[PDB]
């Protein structure tokens, strides 16, 4: 859920920066959804959007989900039983290990989506 996924973020990225700067980020860091990514984390942030979808196109929902996972030394590790919790963890992860690995441009947070993102 909503939680778990910013302190997986937080885990990945070693509380680098807050969890909250990648919800106003580029074209697809935030809920949805549109354009071509500004840059890589926007990308990561695109695929996040893509791994969701995929997710409720199969009866998960994502918003709803509470998974299993542990912030461990090598970074954060899905530990999830059912189906929807395993692939949503799997979606978080990917995307908080993306999120470690881009540069965040602070010219790139909050743009206008409405005239950059068609």
């Amino acid at each position: 859920n909503l939680v778990q996924f910013g302190k997986m973020i937080e885990c990945a990225i070693r509380n680098r920066r807050p969890a909250l700067d990648f919800m106003n980020y580029g074209c697809y860091c935030g809920k949805g959804g549109s354009g071509t990514p500004v840059d890589d984390l926007d990308r990561c942030c695109q695929v996040h959007d893509e791994c969701y979808a995929e997710a409720e196109k199969h009866g998960c929902y994502p918003s709803l989900t509470t998974y299993t996972w542990e912030c461990r030394q090598v970074g954060p590790y899905c530990n999830s039983k059912t189906q929807c919790e395993v692939f949503v963890c799997a979606c978080d992860f990917a995307a908080a290990k993306c999120f470690a690995q881009e540069d965040y441009n602070p010219a790139h947070s909050n743009i206008n989506t409405g005239e950059r993102c068609k």
